[PDB]
């Protein structure tokens, strides 16, 4: 069958374990990381910037997985204008990789949400090909990373992922504004106020919270920062059309990984309950405005992807069409998943309906359950070598 184990990874503004207490990102108010290992799928959980690039994230991946110290790049900081050398991690997985006493390979499931789907996908590139650029130009101590040739990821599963990008960042203001206010909700829903523990993880730009300074006026500083105009090396150009384009171009479907999408859609009412994610100006759910942003919004200007009809239905955060996997300046192959899984091609799973973006990770009021993962985990478990 198969006992490699499930790495979760967040998507865009998602949170670690060690941050936000009193609400997992996966599963809220319920410990779903915790609750699967124990029922005897191994699941770890894996920690990127809320907002930064998908490289910068899928470098974070690496080392968060495998151990040891983030390295963005010789070339890649340089040209963007980073700190080359990220944070320092133990590793969830050291042993990743490997080979077994009897050869077989350590491999794991990557199961993403979100932003975490392009993540994903990003590392998986890099595992396989590396980069032909930094190969080349780096002094010494090139990252393990950029070799190339690393089968490390049996199966990718992404959860409401924007493989086409999100209208939602085509906007650019409402981007900040979304983000701004997620912080702002969670420090209500769980009371935190401003004692909240959250970071943006924005070191490798110096943008870290000073001293004495306030969650407020930390998340004013980040969003009001001149970095968003500046370079293409966030959240809010990769979570665009026009980035995710730029993405699918160079990052494919692997041929020895499995690949599941699922897909969601959602109309989000005006009417709080106390079991999701408030809105703290309008008091409505937190996805409501955002939800009827997206759902508004068209755009047919040459240059751009064009942005009709079938683009308004969505999840309160990411375009329904965009999820089934990428698209558009993409060869990928999607599938219809018929009940036997197709490697090398994306699986499309049957339309998660009438679940929003936060449902889908596990909080609110339609919520996929700690069953439904388990379900997840037991399919990925019955995958053969
Ligand atoms: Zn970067």
């Amino acid at each position: 069958m198969n006992s490699y184990p499930i790495v979760l990874v967040h998507g865009f503004m998602g949170w670690g374990r060690n941050e936000v207490l009193g609400l997992k990102y996966w599963g809220g108010i319920t410990d779903y990381e915790q609750e699967l290992s124990s029922y005897g799928y191994t699941a770890y959980t894996a920690t990127v910037g809320p907002v930064s690039s998908n490289w910068d994230r899928a470098c974070e991946l690496y080392a968060y997985i495998k151990g040891g110290t983030v390295d963005y790049g010789h070339a890649h900081s340089t040209q963007k204008g980073h700190s080359r050398y990220g944070r320092t991690y133990p590793g969830l997985y050291p042993e990743w990789g490997n080979l077994t006493t009897e050869g077989k390979v350590n491999k794991i499931h990557l199961v993403a949400h979100s932003m975490g789907g392009q993540t994903v996908r990003t590392l998986v590139q890099l595992l396989k090909e590396g980069s032909e650029e930094e190969r080349n130009t780096t002094p010494s101590q090139l990252s393990s990373l950029f070799a190339g040739g690393k089968s490390w990821v049996h199966s990718i599963t992404t959860i409401a992922s924007p493989h086409d990008g999100t209208t939602l960042a085509d906007g650019i203001n409402i981007f900040g504004d979304f983000a701004k206010n997620l912080v702002a909700s969670l420090a209500s829903f769980t009371g935190a106020g401003e004692k909240l523990i959250y970071d943006f993880k924005l070191d490798q730009w110096g943008l870290n919270r000073k001293s004495g300074e306030s969650l407020t006026d930390y998340t004013n500083r980040v969003f009001n920062s001149a970095i968003w105009n500046s370079t293409n090396d966030l959240a809010n150009w990769d979570l665009s059309t026009d980035g995710a384009r730029v993405l699918n171009q160079w990052v494919k479907a692997q041929s020895d990984i499995y690949y599941f999408s699922y897909s969601t859609c959602a109309t989000v009412p005006s009417i709080l309950t106390s079991n999701e994610l408030p809105h703290v100006i309008y008091m409505t759910p937190l996805l409501y405005p955002f939800g009827r942003f997206i759902g508004s919004y068209t755009r047919n200007e040459q240059g751009r992807v064009i942005i009709d009809n079938s683009w308004k239905p969505n999840d309160g955060v990411v375009n329904t069409i965009s999820q089934n996997g990428p698209k558009i300046w993409s060869s990928d192959k999607i599938v219809n998943y018929n009940g036997v899984p197709q490697i090398g091609k994306w699986n499309s799973m049957p339309l998660l309906d009438t679940i929003d973006h936060m449902d889908a990770c596990g909080i609110g009021t339609n919520a996929l359950t700690l069953s439904w993962y388990k379900g997840l985990a037991e399919k990925l478990s019955q995958l053969t070598i």
